[PDB]
């Protein structure tokens, strides 16, 4: 299948080259598989998602997103425009309130939620997490996703935003997950990614554009727009029965485009996720 005028990060991933503007994938587009997305919340009466979102789990007064992100996010992972798994089911666990804050005794509640109802939920091809926040390093909010991707589910994090080493966040710096960094659409690692052995991979993070509230859309930055990508592309691989939550990073990592990122400090990985489809 072929997207045409699609966002830039979509066409990246399907690509062995910057500068291009279609999507190609298996038409598959992870039907079957699940996405949770631990954020704001998702607007699930966006018309971008199709019926295919749902709100599962708040910890605030609301599940619906007032800030915008677990949206954007979610767009990413699975809208029909802005998604890279256009079939997917997406399910939003709402940890972080609506000024995109959240303790961390939350964040951790709602990773042990994901690995629990999965078992509630029909995903036959497989689940997969996307966590676009983190902090400063905790050995217990690592602990956490590290259940969590040992539960059977891909977990996809944010390596963070601070132009630093992700070992001194978390979750970011959890070996056992998959760690996000940022490149933009000519190839540059983005100038607020962080780097560091513990990144497992980069994907487009600058200047993306996905869903918002209010039935709209906008175009922002972060690491937390790479993650998603990841994601989702994790849920596109798996529905093609291609790899497995246990194995889709480094599937990932290996299937890559190696090489092809500038300003990636020495030590870090050049990688830059690729979903391999040949139309």
């Amino acid at each position: 299948a072929a997207q045409t005028n699609a966002p830039w990060g979509l066409a990246r991933i399907s690509s062995t080259s910057p500068g291009t503007s279609t999507y190609y994938y298996d038409e598959s587009a992870g039907q079957g598989s699940c996405v949770y997305v631990i954020d704001t919340g998702i607007e699930a009466s966006h018309p971008e998602f199709e019926g295919r979102a749902q709100m599962v789990k708040t910890y605030y007064y609301s599940s619906r997103d007032g800030n915008g992100h677990g949206t954007h996010c979610a767009g990413t992972v699975g809208s029909r425009t802005y998604g890279v798994a256009k079939k997917t089911q997406l399910f939003g666990v709402k940890v972080l309130d609506d000024n995109g804050s959240g303790q961390y005794s939350t964040i951790i509640a709602g990773m042990d939620f994901v690995a629990s109802d999965k078992n509630n939920r029909n995903c036959p091809k497989g689940v997969v997490a996307s966590l676009s926040l983190g902090g400063g390093y905790s050995s217990s909010v690592n602990s956490a996703a590290a259940r969590l991707q040992s539960s059977g589910v891909m977990v996809a994090v944010a390596a963070g935003n601070n132009n630093a080493d992700a070992r001194n966040y978390s979750p970011a710096s959890e070996p056992s997950v998959c760690t996000v960094g940022a490149s933009d659409r000519y190839d540059r690692r983005s100038s607020f990614s962080n780097y560091g052995s513990v990144l497992d991979i980069f994907g487009p993070g600058t200047d993306i554009l996905s869903t918002w509230i209010g039935g709209s859309t906008r175009s922002i930055s972060g690491t937390s727009m790479a993650t998603p990508h990841v994601a989702g592309l994790a849920a596109y691989l798996m529905t093609l029965g291609k790899t497995t939550a246990a194995s889709a990073c480094r599937y990932i990592a290996d299937t890559a485009n190696k090489g092809d990122l500038s300003n990636i400090p020495f030590g870090t990985v050049n990688l830059l996720a690729y979903n391999n489809y040949q139309a």
